[PDB]
């Protein structure tokens, strides 16, 4: 229902990136409901109004409202896209302190409404503020999910996608870590078809070699390069929520990057970081753990340190 | 083809209206090559990105990127987004001068690129810039479509779909005439099924009455409503720009309520005017000349000797 | 959940009809699973297999598989499209006796099977086997619905499209009463767009008075015309079929021509008959009662009264 | 154009496969236009009517009709359907002499049409057929494109996508070879993600092992059980069309194991067969060469080897 009994989500935070979202999953026809919460009421409310005036035209009727907390109670995944966005300059991590805050509001007004559903954080630091959700919270680790590195993975698909002139979507590689600057490439299973690719550039020696190297680069950098551009991001991340909300709403069991909590599975533990996950209508049904090079095995450990300090001093 | 071959829809101004446009086309999956031209090429660059990254997820493989007007050459539809928008407190008609002037070039680039598709004009006031595109460009004005009242009508059939409980897509009624202030809702022939909706209403006087009038009120405020809570109109126009697309792109001869160019239909001539046509692969079929009460009858007349004088008096 | 959490739907009796409508289904990405129960294993095997080997490519995860009655438990929807058809020869009513039959014991086996979402009827002639379906199934009428019009108002418009040159979906005209050789076209509140149709066609020369005249007859023959090009129809009726299972599964709002039954409705009562009504989430909301003119009240009433005939003369 | 202006797709042989084809399109929403063509009209304007009465449900304009070889001139895709379904116990290869002797008009009577787009061969033996429509049509065979492996595939995909319990889109897997007996499942190049399948089921050996074996032959077997239980089979080969039909007219560069002619790449030349290939808007753009274990290689050969005695013996 579109007239509660059908998939309500939930969007707390419509600005850029929240917005866009809302937009994604009316011309995607994937929720029943949509509830705008949002600190600027008034944004929450013309925003609202703008989708409801198009939705004559939308593949498939929807129910878009601005709402409150007690819209959560009966809503199945609560979407968070409030809080403060990186300047130009600043990295993920210099909005910790000022978004972990937010999100002991956020949060705590959600559960207090009755809430039983699922979490899926979008938020900078995405693996700091899903920890903290899932903190702040108490639900199972395996229903707070963090957009993770899924930004970031179809980015890599993308100019993979492009460098070898095939569909992005039949472009196989990963991006893992922390999504931000300690992410990593897992060229080591990275495919184009079913072609390793660290094989077909073989041919083509030091040449594929900088080529890919170049790729990664721009990849980790698209950020900066597009907030540079435009001052902010969003088409990249709603595609990438409205993908992930629809695994859940389907019950997909879709191996999707996103931000997973481990407790030893990539020899880590306590630490929310974007690595394989099967994806469903319960939140996570499992981690994938990955074969992995030294190389890999050190920079991952490496980001998973990272993150592991910035929590230790950052709670609350 | 998404590489020289398919739908090439070209987008003049990516601003808001622009980009969401764009964002839709994308998630409905309408193009097959989508290019971005805006004079800030910054902008239009980190879209580009922005728009890319998400695509492994978009529902069709669509091509966007940033060109310019030689990219036009080769397009079937070229959508002006571009110019000075309307700001709050109250100015619409205000934007003449100021795009008339920025369409002069706009149009004699795309002409220049060799383009012979359909022009698709959004800017503001619609009608007015309609005109000068059709003007300037020096096409049949069977080829220069406006997007005139087709957002005022998704908002009446959004209204009452509400006031009455339907499906918007079950309201028929329509707003014809200038889009802005002198528009008028052609309430002698509005249906809910098949249902005259002054029948519906029939048996509930200075009541239901009051309330239809309350609808349309705020039909035509909307824009004034929006800009103020969250400063710019953009989401219900690009699914708007969305809608007459897939006219185009599709051959279907569907009938929406556009800018379209008068020579005697409604007992006018030299006017580029929101009025049902039958739109479809080659621009504007006709216009559909529906029968108005006296009342309308004098409405229109009036929106339309309100144009004209705009008209008679930016031009040369 | 394509995994026991989604939207389910069973059909029984996968035959053209019930095959080609979970073609549908699948093909549009509607519901999360689809079970199929046929009195013919080896064939509901044959299938739900064949429907399988190819949603790799289908739009949307989808659960096809093969099941039984303990299958209608949690089935949102329980789709009959069992029994015999007519012949070459035969008219809908001649399968009466045949076909009651084969509802008492489906109709029963689901009941039992602890269902308690909403039945969707379209063996012939649908509109006695709507009314038994209800009945033996002691629900409230509004939770048992019945194809009814809905191909013949979808025939109407196909063809008025067409001679208009219009959309199919910008037709809008109305086939009422009995899925049968008793229906009739509300010539009254028929429009293209809001243009009244008896007022272009009020213009002509060479009867659009004749040709109106001759659609009717094609609409009310198409079913005779089809079985004896390619032995049955099921293509259209799989199309009208899956277009109430969104009305529905959506919480939409729909105004539909379906079998719905009538409490003093149109001066009619205790019958299941083609007639407007509102399809959402919990069966349908009401019956529209569209204004007819003295024939068609005439042609209604004469077509309620065959109906009851066979209902008082032929009840299990 | 749903009006002589668009991607017209023509299907030659309005059988099950033929006319399920077109169901799954027009579903979908792929074509603008569809033209069928079969030695017995009836049929072909019995299904034509079938469809048209649905198309206002569709979810795109579409444009169906029974026509004839001229409309082949303008025809973007020409799909061959038609010709002799393999019996129970029957084999793919006991057709051939028969669907040649029909490819050989059927192709000349096209061709003559002032055909000039690309062929998408269907008909049994697949392999065979496209060699012979290349053959007969005089055109370079990147533009004959058959089948081939591309159902074999989406049932490999499924089997193991439920085996793991991955979604199907998931798997990463292959079937090369002839579309019958002496296909082989590549497992040497086989994914569940970006882990090796053989690695996933290294941990439980010789189970893993067994049910891997089982599954293949599953995949080898479907065509008959299916057959058998049901007859003939065709909604899977109806998803797999559709599918290639999109890479085409989305001109997509996407992989898929399809029917192609081998001048070198499996160190094979002057035989069509199932291998992978980038497919866009001018057909195929280059065979896939992946790397085989001494044993794939082996078989392949020996595919091959058996493909090339039909072809030495079947010409005309
Ligand atoms: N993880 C990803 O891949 C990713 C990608 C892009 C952007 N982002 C994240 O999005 C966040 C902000 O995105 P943006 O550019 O759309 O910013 P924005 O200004 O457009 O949106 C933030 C919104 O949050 C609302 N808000 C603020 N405090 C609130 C509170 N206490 N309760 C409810 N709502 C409140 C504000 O009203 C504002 O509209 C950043 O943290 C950024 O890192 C994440
Ligand atoms: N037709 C409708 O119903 C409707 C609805 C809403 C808004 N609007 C109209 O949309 C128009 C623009 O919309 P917006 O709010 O997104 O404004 P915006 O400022 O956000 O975007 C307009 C863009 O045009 C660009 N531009 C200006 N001159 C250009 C040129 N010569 N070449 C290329 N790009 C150029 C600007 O850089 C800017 O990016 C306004 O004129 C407004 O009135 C129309
Ligand atoms: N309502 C409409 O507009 C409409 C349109 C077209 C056709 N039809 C109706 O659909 C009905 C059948 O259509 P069809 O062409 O698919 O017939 P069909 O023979 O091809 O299919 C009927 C199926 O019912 C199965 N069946 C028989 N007894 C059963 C039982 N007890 N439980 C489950 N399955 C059982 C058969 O084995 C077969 O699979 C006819 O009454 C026909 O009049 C209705
Ligand atoms: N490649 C695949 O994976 C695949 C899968 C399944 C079935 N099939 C192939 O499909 C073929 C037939 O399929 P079906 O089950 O739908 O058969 P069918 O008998 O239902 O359809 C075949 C059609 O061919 C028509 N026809 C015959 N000669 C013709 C001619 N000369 N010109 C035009 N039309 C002509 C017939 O009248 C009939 O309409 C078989 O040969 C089979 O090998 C292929
Ligand atoms: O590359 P293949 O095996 O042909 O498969 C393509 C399928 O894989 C996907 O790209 C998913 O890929 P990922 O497994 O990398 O998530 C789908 O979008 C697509 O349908
Ligand atoms: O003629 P209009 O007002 O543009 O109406 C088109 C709308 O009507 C519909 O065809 C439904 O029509 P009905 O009201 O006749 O059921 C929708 O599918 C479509 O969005």
């Amino acid at each position: 229902m579109k007239n509660n009994g059908g998939a309500r989500v939930v969007v707390i935070g419509a600005g850029f990136v929240g917005a866009s979202y809302v937009f994604a999953l009316m011309n995607q026809g994937i929720a029943d409901e949509i509830v705008l919460i949002d600190a600027n009421e008034s944004k929450a409310i013309g925003d609202a109004m703008d989708f409801n005036h198009g939705k004559v035209f939308a593949p498939k009727p929807v129910d878009i409202w601005h709402g409150d907390y007690d819209d959560c109670r009966d809503a199945d995944l609560v979407v968070i896209c409030a809080g403060a966005n990186q300047k130009p300059g600043e990295t993920r991590l210099d909005l910790v302190d000022k978004n972990i805050a937010i999100f002991r509001s956020i949060v705590e007004s959600v559960m207090a409404s009755g809430f039983q559903g699922l979490f899926l954080v979008a938020t900078n630091p995405v693996d700091i503020l899903t920890y903290a959700t899932w903190k702040f919270s108490g639900l199972p680790h395996e229903r707070v999910i963090g957009s993770g590195t899924i930004l970031d993975t179809a980015r890599f698909r993308f100019l993979l996608g492009e460098y070898f002139s095939v569909a992005p979507q039949n472009v196989h590689a990963y991006i893992i870590g922390e999504h931000g600057d300690t992410e990593l490439p897992v060229w080591s299973q990275a495919y184009i078809g079913v072609m390793p690719i660290r094989k077909l550039v073989e041919s083509k020696g030091e040449e594929a070699q900088k080529d890919l190297e170049r790729i990664f680069v721009n990849v980790r950098d698209a950020a900066y390069q597009i907030i540079e551009k435009k001052g902010a991001t969003y088409y990249g991340i709603a595609m990438g929520l409205a993908r992930v909300t629809r695994a859940i709403l389907h019950n997909e069991n879709a191996i999707l990057t996103v931000s997973a909590y481990l407790d030893g599975l990539y020899g880590e533990r306590d630490v929310y970081i974007g690595v394989p996950a099967v994806i469903n209508r319960n939140g996570i049904r499992e981690v994938i753990e990955i074969e992995l090079n030294d190389d890999e095995k050190n920079r991952f450990h490496h980001s998973a340190a990272t993150l592991k300090s910035v929590l230790a001093r950052a709670f609350t």
